[PDB]
């Protein structure tokens, strides 16, 4: 079990800031996964069209994952970027939609397209150094100034991301990942915990 199906697998995901080498706010580099019932987090995502509940209803359910991040927020200019890499055995073009939610309502949607590239006997899909939406750069700047880690976590309870990767040519849903967030201490460092989303 990783974040992936037989059809597409997440290889690496990071959100970072670079000076004008890198600070990683969160990072995934890729036993069986534990499960989280989607009803547990229904009250953290839009009940609106295209949200988590509507998508999970249409399935397929094994495409759905939850990532809990403990972000490192201890690092004024600079490049804010997000990098993601997927791999598959079949040649596809991917549409990747990233939806930022604050208090349930969607405040950002970012849609990118990536064509397969053959590498080492498989297909890779590289969306590297995508600039972070301005909403998030400003939010990180404000969040960083909070005096106490528990105040950051309070604020972050209301903040979620939903990423939806689809086969662009077929419109088939390949992967749907819900992200929730807390802040880590500088001593522990960034951490994550991937879960299968279930409902049965």
């Amino acid at each position: 079990r990783g974040l992936g199906t037989a059809r597409l697998q997440l290889v690496e995901f990071s959100a970072f800031v670079e000076p004008p080498q890198r600070h990683l706010f969160v990072h995934i580099s890729q036993p069986p996964l534990e499960s989280v019932d989607v009803r547990q987090i229904y009250d953290k995502f839009p009940e609106k069209k295209g949200g988590l509940r509507e998508l999970y209803d249409r399935g397929p359910p094994h495409a759905f994952f939850l990532v809990k991040f403990w972000a490192d927020l201890n690092w004024s200019g600079g490049f804010y970027g997000v990098s993601s890499q997927y791999e598959s055995l079949e040649h596809m073009t991917l549409t990747c939609s990233s939806k930022v939610c604050s208090f349930g309502k969607q405040v950002v949607e970012k849609v990118e397209t990536e064509r397969a590239q053959l590498e080492d006997g498989r297909f890779v899909y590289r969306l590297l150094r995508s600039p972070m939406c301005e909403y998030l750069v400003n939010f990180l700047h404000k969040l960083r100034q909070l005096p106490e880690r528990y105040m950051m976590n309070s604020v972050l309870e209301n903040f979620t991301i939903l990423q939806v990767v689809t086969n662009r040519d077929t419109q088939e849903l390949l992967l749907c990942t819900a992200y929730v967030f807390e802040v880590s201490t500088s001593e522990r460092g960034a951490q994550h915990h991937i879960y299968r989303l279930v409902r049965d």
